[PDB]
């Protein structure tokens, strides 16, 4: 609302937003494993 | 087709020409039972 119906709505560069999404989850993720290797080093330093 | 999805639309005048609808339509159906009581006027006749 207030949109009568289904409207249609069009998105600005949706293809370099994508790009740039998949950078950034990209980095994400390599910092997540990153994170549990320091982890698991920390843990066998510890032993 | 063109028009996307299901779009709203206004009609002009709409009780007016409901009004005049209902008054041409009542004389044409006066006429229908007119025409059938002249034809039965003729059978008689002819009778």
């Amino acid at each position: 609302y207030p949109c009568p119906n289904t409207v249609d709505c069009f998105v600005s560069r949706p293809t370099e937003k994508t790009v740039f999404t998949v950078f950034m989850l990209a980095a994400s993720g390599i910092c997540i494993i990153l994170n549990v290797a320091e982890v698991v080093y920390l843990i066998i330093r510890a032993c």
